[PDB]
């Protein structure tokens, strides 16, 4: 499923990630845009040997299980392709997980790169919300 981008901040909202740890919802909006282009289905693999999942690009070194990535962690205790569905639950409860480590939103390296500083409030202008 590709989200539209007011579809996905008002799933977002009602899932309690506006505010969560202090990121209003355009930084989680603008986050999932550069990692996932707001498609649920995105997989990546990184050099290290891990994939990145679903709409938040979710690690299979630290945060869910792939089964063939060396080192692995599964600190959401969740298959990773649970984390591919249409239904953005399990990659909600897992980013609060994430974001919650320590060094917040910069577990996410497009939300840092591309994000970061910027008027995020832009990605929900025009939503009703
Ligand atoms: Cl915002
Ligand atoms: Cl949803
Ligand atoms: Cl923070």
């Amino acid at each position: 499923k590709v989200f539209g981008r007011c579809e996905l901040a008002a799933a977002m909202k009602r899932h309690g990630l506006d505010n969560y740890r202090g990121y209003s919802l355009g930084n989680w909006v603008c986050a999932a845009k550069f990692e996932s282009n707001f498609n649920t289905q995105a997989t990546n693999r990184n050099t290290d040997g891990s994939t990145d999942y679903g709409i938040l690009q979710i690690n299979s070194r630290w945060w869910c299980n792939d089964g063939r990535t060396p080192g692995s962690r599964n600190l959401c205790n969740i298959p990773c392709s649970a984390l591919l569905s249409s239904d953005i639950t399990a990659s909600v409860n897992c980013a609060k997980k994430i974001v919650s480590d320590g060094n917040g939103m910069n577990a996410w390296v497009a939300w840092r790169n591309r994000c970061k500083g910027t008027d995020v409030q832009a990605w929900i202008r025009g939503c009703r919300l």
